[PDB]
RNA sequence: AAAGUUACA
RNA sequence: CCAUAGGUUAAUGAGGCGAACCGGGGGAACUGAAACAUCUAAGUACCCCGAGGAAAAGAAAUCAACCGAGAUUCCCCCAG
RNA sequence: UUUUGUAUAAUGGGUCAGCGACUUAUAUUCUGUAGCAAGGUUAACCGAAUAGGGGAGCCGAAGGGAAACCGAGUCUUAACUGGGCGUUAAGUUGCAGGGUAUAGACCCGAAACCCGGUGAUCUAGCCAUGGGCAGGUUGAAGGUUGGGUAACACUAACUGGAGGACCGAACCGACUAAUGUUGAAAAAUUAGCGGAUGACUUGUGGCUGGGGGUGAAAGGCCAAUCAAACCGGGAGAUAGCUGGUUCUCCCCGAAAGCUAUUUAGGUAGCGCCUCGUGAAUUCAUCUCCGGGGGUAGAGCACUGUUUCGGCAAGGGGGUCAUCCCGACUUACCAACCCGAUGCAAACUGCGAAUACCGGAGAAUGUUAUCACGGGAGACACACGGCGGGUGCUAACGUCCGUC
RNA sequence: GUUUAUUAAAAACACAGCACUGUGCAAACACGAAAGUGGACGUAUACGGUGUGACGCCUGCCCGGUGCCGGGAGGUUAAUUGAUGGGGUUAGCGCAAGCGAAGCUCUUGAUCGAAGCCCCGGUAAACGGCGGCCGUAACUAUAACGGUCCUAAGGUAGCGA
RNA sequence: UUGAGCCUUGAUGUGUAGGAUAGGUGGGAGGCUUUGAAGUGUGGACGCCAGUCUGCAUGGAGCCGACCUUGAAAUACCACCCUUUAAUGUUUGAUGUUCUAACGUUGACCCGUAAUCCGGGUUGCGGACAGUGUCUGGUGGGUAGUUUGACUGGGGCGGUCUCCUCCUAAAGAGUAACGGAGGAGCACGAAGGUUGGCUAAUCCUGGUCGGACAUCAGGAGGUUAGUGCAAUGGCAUAAGCCAGCUUGACUGCGAGCGUGACGGCGCGAGCAGGUGCGAAAGCAGGUCAUAGUGAUCCGGUGGUUCUGAAUGGAAGGGCCAUC
RNA sequence: GGGUGAUUAGCUCAGCUGGGAGAGCACCUCCCUAACAAGGAGGGGGUCGGCGGUUCGAUCCCGUCAUCACCCACCA
């Protein structure tokens, strides 16, 4: 069984001397499915950037087999805002389109005999060969089939005027149109809804080539992965099994490491007590034991686990009238997202906003924050309400600035409502508890980017929160910390998310989008929402179709 | 399940 | 009945000793390195086996450089 | 002899006579001398063999560059106005001598390491075999006969003769003292002392052998030797350590410092010594001239420390609305400004004498100066004067500078 | 009883007794390149090693450390095997460049890979270990008692200048 | 019993539009089935739930193309086929059980032989285990060879060991002590280069929250400030502070010096080539200076046909830059 | 004589090359109770040993002294 990829002694060093990856020796075999786990900063995206060939700085040797295609989807897929849907899409088939245009230019040869045959007719064969390498002529059908299978927006739509989920779908389609042999995915379900994620995971299970996927979720991982690469601090640990068994193994590993560190502390204290005694005569003391103690005094890497410190500052006191919408309606062109929506938000409530992609979830936040003007108006907030909004996109932070400068603005004392707070203490409240204040925004990882985003955008101190997909790149630990912080909140919050479990653990009012632009509002949590649906239900259970890619 | 004590004419 | 091992009798040799030299089987350490462990001393001292008047080697599956020389051994250079 | 320094009460020598320590291979550099000279010279070897042949070679006349390569030039560099190394000075082979290298390498001297053998006639254990233990005590089990008991159990007397049992000779030891310590004796004698039928003692003969044995275990014993026997060899181990180093005269004449050191008592480069060669009013002294100081002394503008006055903010405890504006007390702690007065290695708005650096001028001085080359020794210093650190303004203390 | 022949005869060694442990016999163990011997012409009521040391009353708590015993799941892991990638050479395609078949080579090293170690239990007549500070009762004299920190556990019986 | 691979035989391929599950080109015409059907009843499998594939039963001659309005055409073969899958083979690999014939036997019997040695022969029992050889991981004071620094008011213990600043240090340099005080093992693509511009600390007076001290205004003062970090020396022409443009934090050299015992270290005008700033004169080969460090060996990386053990390459060397 | 460590609320102790400074029980009030204990609710405390120092911060960093706790004083 010839492998597909190999890494031997692969090591990476980041600023100062930090071995994110140390001695990672691995082989990737045909038909494999690997899920890469770890905390927010472990080095998963680093390892995939190495596997994509983008990073060659590493120590060791990492290489794929020759003439195998690696399709790399990062966790920051960039697209051309000028481009429309088709203008961004065809770049994945640009060879065929460019060659076809060249054929159109060449066809004037047989009209005008200028440099007739010995100069370009021979190259016409090379052009027809590059068409033949693909289907080429039946290309519009390929594009239509891909768009149908991935539920892409119509090609006339622009890219800036696109929802985050559909943006990720465009990136997925442009990646998979290349038709590679090894997929590298960096959180491929970042902004996807339930149907999109289910289709993607079925496709991944069907994929013939190798798949290496980074995921902070567990159910999609149980679906797709064949084995897990833990990727702890420094070292990568393979594992055969499911997420819960791997979790058990991980707790056992961390408990053993904690016990060994405690024993090390014990032995070091004992030997220090020995070192701090006198010679007692003209006898040994001994340099061998001194050397043993000096080498025993070493350094161990503590886990940079976020855990429960996510600091949501308390806003101003909130009256009973918080938010009210009456007959809200919004449409774009001919497709309408919200139609005759009315609801009131009692104080203290967490509102789980759910629905498919581009259904209007983010545009609702735009109206509430006042950046968009509804057709049917009647959005209102109580006079005590102070709004703090967290966007679906992090594209507002200066990647040059450091963490502390970007969060705090450079002022040593930070004002949060009534109380002045030390900026360094406030930043450290968001797990940047060391010299992590010095890291650059661009050099931060995706999960650290989300944490810094929350830190910068919760400082306004509003007692109404408008969080749009707040747990995008976060792992389970930061997710739990955020859930606890949201629970210990005096004000009220509206959270848009696609994590059903995270939304269920905190939501008190469900705002769910449906077809034909109806936004059903339900006061209650997800358990009683499901119970209400069961009480007044409809008889069927089959959502998907799982269309195809090939042919 | 827990439930101790509290000087006399 | 086999046959072999074994036994018996003959003839034929060799045993042991000896100074060095010679071929082989094993093979130190002190010392030097200003310590020492790679390294050196040194394949030396020593032990053992086997010859001979010498012994070993010896007649290219050797060198050399498109010219060539022609088995082995020893001496002087090459060259510290 | 060793030392800073010895009559030293530090070492060595009783004395005589004899012996006793810088040698010999090669190789290399320098000096003298001899021969030839841009040449000199052969080695092995042949040889009627100190000749004569033999020129294989070696050194020299050309260097530069890592090299290719170029060449009285070359290298560097894109190139050098450049710069480094060379060109404008004879070598070579003997002989004698001074060094160095390898050999024991000036002589003597370890404790040790390795190799091969000799030892269990001493002593450790064990094995086979066969001897020794005067004399006297105590009385175990068991047994018998009676009492007993249903039978036992038990009990008495008699018996019996156990025991790493008791006392004590031979025998085996070795606790105490004295003597003896160039002894009667390289461990004993004398007077006492312990065991003395046992894990005893003893004869003869065996067996275990050196990182091995044996050990009722002390590192004990293994031929008067044992934390690794003895004999022979490697072997003249090695010894930065000690000792010793032998005839005479003449000339010059040190150092005990710096730097480095697995280095401090060793060594290396430099300083200082000597010999040779070559060179300049080269060097030294004094006079004059041109310089830089930040020392002694002094001073208090600076950094600090100080006293005393005069102005005096502020600061600490009471008299009050023991919140405000503070409204009033210091026989005041107190730097800030001024007037006086001190102190300072790490203070300076000042500042010598000397010393040092350079120039000129004589006189004087066996060139005293510098460079190169051969040979060293020395790198433990001592005290005294002057300037100081340290110490106690101690030390024949210790550490620097200078004489 | 033994011991430092030759300054130590003792409280030292031994000892009967005790315990732990190994050992199923071609025993463990020891001497020995080996053969083979002892153990033993014995056979777990036997033999070896270790500690303690008649007898009497006893021998408390700690398995965290070191060792030993058991476990096998997972991790790390040797020699082996030599996939894969890279390079050297060159028949040719080019005779300007450069590429490069087959072979042969240099290197790199996928896959396979046991015991140990990590890990999980046990074991102290295995080697070993067996706490602080503060307050508190008719005098502060002391604390039966209490608070708290730490530990693997905090020294029990009995002895004690 | 399995694991893996390979060859066959099957089975399988729901987009939209389309008659309805359409893999790809085919390449061709009609074949299929009658060697018994286009079906009904029945059983399993797949099932993107439409459905097409299937073992059967009497009945056994009709299903699609061809026709085209779809990007494409009609399981209407064998294909070498792609995708998944399942079966018999095939190799191999693992584990297990049985066997005997290697091997063991310190079981019995027989012979050599008048011998509990040894050998041979029968037989029993184990048995490809055990055991040994080579290679290899672990353990291994059982044994062996060694190491285990120096200074030091004796040694040990404590402290120190390299570099920078001041004093000791005696007005040139240098100058010791286990003398007296402190620091370094870096920082900076600006905090470097230039060209312009600018001048502090502290105090007094007036001024909204606002005072002992924030920002403002004017007066004294005159560097008591500042310098990336110790101390010393220096700095107004600022070496201090601000801004524009920038990369001289250049490459090859280098008269001449200073300082070292040397290794080495430092300063440097000027020359050549290119550059930045400035209108120019000019300045710039790092930073106000003095700390911020490590010889050689060995090896790594890039460049250079300098070398290349017959020749052409190459390996390995050298040179340059660097780790 | 030399060396080391500790100092944090009333007590015993945790405390990030910074971030009012924390835990048990003590203390305060209120419930519960005839009344106390125990139990339950609320609450407050601080020289971070002290003058010192590179610092965006000194509790943890920064020489020192103050005290109590140790350790060593060997050949001699
Ligand atoms: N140049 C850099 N210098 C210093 N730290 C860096 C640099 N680049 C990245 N890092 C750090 O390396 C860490 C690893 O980041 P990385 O993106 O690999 O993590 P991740 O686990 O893959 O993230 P995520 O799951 O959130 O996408 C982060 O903490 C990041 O800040
Ligand atoms: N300016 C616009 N013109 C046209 N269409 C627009 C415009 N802005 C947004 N849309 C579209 O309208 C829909 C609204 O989507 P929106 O960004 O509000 O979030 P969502 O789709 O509800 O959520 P999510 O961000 O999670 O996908 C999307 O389909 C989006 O592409
Ligand atoms: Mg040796
Ligand atoms: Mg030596
Ligand atoms: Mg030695
Ligand atoms: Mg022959
Ligand atoms: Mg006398
Ligand atoms: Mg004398
Ligand atoms: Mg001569
Ligand atoms: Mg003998
Ligand atoms: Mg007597
Ligand atoms: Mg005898
Ligand atoms: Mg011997
Ligand atoms: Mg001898
Ligand atoms: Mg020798
Ligand atoms: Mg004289
Ligand atoms: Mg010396
Ligand atoms: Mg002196
Ligand atoms: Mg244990
Ligand atoms: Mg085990
Ligand atoms: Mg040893
Ligand atoms: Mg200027
Ligand atoms: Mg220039
Ligand atoms: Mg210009
Ligand atoms: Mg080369
Ligand atoms: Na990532
Ligand atoms: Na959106």
């Amino acid at each position: 069984a010839q492998f597909v990829y190999t890494m031997h002694r692969v090591g990476k060093v980041v600023p100062p001397k930090r071995h994110i990856l140390k001695n990672i020796s691995l082989s990737f075999f045909p038909g494999a499915k690997i899920g890469v786990l770890g905390l927010n900063g472990a080095g998963k995206s680093t390892l995939l950037r190495i596997m994509a060939g983008i990073d060659k700085d590493i120590e060791g040797e990492a290489r794929p087999q020759p003439d195998i295609k690696i399709g790399y989807l990062p966790q920051e897929p960039q697209l051309n805002p000028e481009h429309t849907v088709r203008e961004s899409i065809e770049e994945a088939v640009s060879e065929v389109v460019n060659a076809l245009k060249r054929l159109d230019e060449v066809y004037a040869l047989y009209a005008d005999p200028d440099a007739d045959f010995d100069k370009l007719a021979a190259e016409q064969g090379r052009l027809e060969e590059i068409i033949q390498a693909h289907d080429g002529h039946n290309l519009n059908v390929q594009l239509e089939r891909a768009a149908d299978a991935l539920r892409l927006p119509d090609w006339d739509a622009k890219i800036a005027n696109l929802s985050g989920g559909e943006r990720r779908r465009v990136a997925l389609c442009r990646l998979l149109l290349e038709k590679p042999d090894m997929l590298l995915l960096d959180q491929p379900t970042n902004h996807l809804d339930a149907e999109s994620v289910a289709w993607l995971e079925r496709f991944l299970h069907d994929f013939e080539g190798t798949v290496v996927a980074i995921t902070h979720d567990r159910y999609f991982l149980d679906n797709v992965a064949g084995w897990i690469l833990e990727l702890d601090r420094g070292e990568g640990i393979p594992w055969e099994g499911n997420y819960s068994s791997w979790l058990e193994q991980k707790d056992q590993r961390l408990a053993q490491e904690a016990s060994q560190e405690a024993a090390r502390r014990k032995s070091i204290e004992k030997e220090l007590e020995w070192v701090r005694q006198g010679t007692k005569g003209r006898q040994s003391k001994g340099k061998a034991r001194l050397a043993r103690f000096e080498e025993l005094n070493s350094t161990e890497y503590q886990k940079r686990n976020e855990t429960n410190e996510l600091f949501i500052p308390p806003g101003p006191r909130l009256g009973d009238k918080v938010l009210e919408v009456s007959n809200l309606r919004k449409s774009y062109g001919d497709r309408l997202l919200i139609d005759s929506l009315s609801f009131s938000i009692p104080k203290g409530a967490i509102v789980g906003i759910i629905g498919p992609n581009g259904a209007g979830k983010s545009t609702l936040f735009r109206m509430i924050s006042g950046q968009e003007q509804p057709d049917s108006g009647t959005i209102t907030l109580g006079e005590t309400v102070k709004l703090a909004s967290v966007d679906q996109f992090r594209d507002s932070m200066d990647n040059s600035k450091t963490v502390w400068e970007e969060v705090s603005g450079g002022l040593d004392i930070m004002k949060i409502g009534n109380t002045e707070m030390p900026s360094r203490a406030y930043v450290g409240r968001f797990n940047f508890k060391g010299v992590d204040q010095g890291k650059r925004v661009g050099e931060l990882s995706g999960g650290e980017r989300g944490r810094l985003h929350l830190a910068k955008l919760l400082q306004v101190g509003g007692n109404m929160l408008l969080l749009d997909q707040p747990t995008n790149d976060l792992d389970i630990e930061t997710l739990r910390a955020l859930e606890n912080a949201l629970l210990e909140f005096p004000g009220c919050a509206m959270v848009i998310s696609h994590d059903r479990w995270f939304l269920d653990r905190i939501a008190t009012h469900i705002l769910d989008y449906q077809d034909e632009g109806k936004v059903e509002f339900f006061e209650g949590n997800f358990t009683e929402y499901e119970e209400y649906k069961k009480r007044t239900l409809g008889a069927d259970a089959l959502e998907p179709k799982r269309i195809k890619y090939k042919r």
